[PDB]
């Protein structure tokens, strides 16, 4: 799998490149996306399929996950997890609260940036130093926002506070392999969170494969 790259008998995942024709939402998951449109209803559903498998492997059964605050996926009781999407991708991966603090995954295709976008997420640091260390083959804008979303989705849940894209800063380094490495995410802002010690710095994982760039963060 793709997402395997990118993370570290409480953590699964599964991933789909395609939309499984004939899917259905759950019941009282369906007025969620009773307006949606095609595209968008296809993707709600498979990465809720997605979802599911890797939440019946760790003992749990299938339940509907609704969003709450700005979106935010609902897991059952004592889970945790992340959703993501793209081009040719759907994933998910889930984890106990006990043994995975929280969650958070992107995925996006390994193409350069809409025109604008780069400037909104960054910071002038990360735009300076990673054209000098990240190899010539790599979108590193691309890899950068997908660094910051998978940042984000694991910050919020903690804090239930609003994590802007330049309230973190984002350090890369490149794994001998070339298309595949790390990155640290410092956070410019307060770090209290809702419970446990605070939160400041995010560890987590990026790959290019596949024509597609993964990123995680798994807060232990
Ligand atoms: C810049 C920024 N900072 C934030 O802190 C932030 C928080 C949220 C709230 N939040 C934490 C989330 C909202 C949506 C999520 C998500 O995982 N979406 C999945 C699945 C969507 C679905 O099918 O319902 C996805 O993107 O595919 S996670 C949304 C945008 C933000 N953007």
């Amino acid at each position: 799998t793709l997402v395997a790259s990118v993370l570290p008998e409480d953590l699964a995942y599964a991933e789909l490149y395609s939309d499984p024709p004939g899917l259905t939402p759950l019941p009282e998951e369906a007025p969620l996306i009773a307006r949606s449109v095609a595209k968008r209803r296809n993707e709600f559903i498979t990465v809720r399929h997605c979802a599911r498998i890797a939440l019946d492997q760790l003992g749990v059964p299938p339940a509907p996950i609704l969003k709450g605050d700005k979106g935010e996926p609902c897991w059952p009781d004592g889970m945790v997890g992340s959703l993501t999407h793209c081009a040719g991708y759907r994933g998910a991966v889930v984890g106990r609260r006990d043994a995975v603090r929280s969650v958070g995954i992107d995925a996006e295709p390994h193409d350069v940036l809409p025109n604008g976008v780069l400037d909104a997420i960054s910071l002038p640091a990360e735009r300076a130093d990673m054209p000098r260390t990240m190899p010539a083959a790599l979108h590193w804008d691309r890899i950068l926002f997908c660094a910051k979303e998978a940042t984000y989705k694991a910050w919020f849940p903690l804090t239930k506070r609003w994590l802007g894209f330049e309230d973190a800063h984002i350090t890369f380094e490149t794994d001998s392999t070339g298309w595949t490495g790390r990155f640290v995410s410092r956070i410019l802002i307060d770090g209290s969170t809702l419970s446990g010690p605070p939160l400041t710095t995010l560890r987590g994982r990026w790959s290019v494969e596949r024509g597609l760039v993964l990123t995680a963060i798994v807060l232990a």
